[PDB]
């Protein structure tokens, strides 16, 4: 099948919160919304044959006086994994660090329950450097690790 990336525009918007809706166990609020339209080729939806089935959205951080690539979601509905998309998703972002150079590293916050994206993204050299108690507020577990590629 064709597996393939695209942007998210203001016609488009409306398909990632339906994605995000049904694959992560949290809201996303309004703004999350507005704030993905600004932040260019870190945010793209994937496609399966011309349908979206999956998102990655990303913003820029300037915290610990470094210069952070923040992924806050990246996911794909379930009847689409294990076909690569995820990883098509993940280099998409790990590429834009690479020709830029100028990222300390690159950050994300995962429920502590979810092995699979636990392993998924250490095969890309991300670790658990820390782990934040009470992160998430009305799900369960409520702890969050911390995993961080350095660049
Ligand atoms: C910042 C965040 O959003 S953290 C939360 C991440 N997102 C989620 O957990 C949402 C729900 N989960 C998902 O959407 C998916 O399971 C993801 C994003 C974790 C992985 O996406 P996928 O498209 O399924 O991954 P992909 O097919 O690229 O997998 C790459 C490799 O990871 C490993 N892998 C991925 N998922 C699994 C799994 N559940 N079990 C075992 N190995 C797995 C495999 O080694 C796989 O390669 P292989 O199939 O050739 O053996
Ligand atoms: C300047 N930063 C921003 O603009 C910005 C916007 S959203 C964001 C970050 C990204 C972070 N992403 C993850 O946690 C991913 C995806 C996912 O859904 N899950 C489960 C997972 O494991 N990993 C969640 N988020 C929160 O702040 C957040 C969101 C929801 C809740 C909550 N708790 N109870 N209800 N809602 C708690 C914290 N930051």
């Amino acid at each position: 099948s064709r597996i393939e990336l695209g942007d998210v525009t203001p016609h488009n918007i409306k398909q990632l919160k339906r994605l995000n809706q049904v694959i992560f166990p949290v809201s996303y609020n309004d703004k999350f919304y507005k704030d993905v339209l600004e932040v260019g080729e870190l945010a793209k939806l994937a496609y399966f044959n011309d349908i979206a089935v999956g998102a990655v959205c990303c913003r820029v951080d300037h915290s610990q006086n470094q210069k952070r690539l923040y992924i806050m979601t990246l996911g794909c509905l379930a009847p689409y994994r294990r076909l690569g998309i995820g990883t098509k998703m993940l280099n998409h972002v790990l590429n834009i660090c690479e020709k830029d150079g100028t990222f300390d590293n690159i950050y994300l916050h995962v429920q502590i329950s979810n092995e699979s994206a636990i392993d998924f993204y250490r095969k890309f050299g991300f670790e658990i450097i820390e782990t934040k108690k009470n992160y998430y507020k009305r799900i369960e577990p409520a702890d969050a690790h911390v995993l961080q590629k350095n660049l």
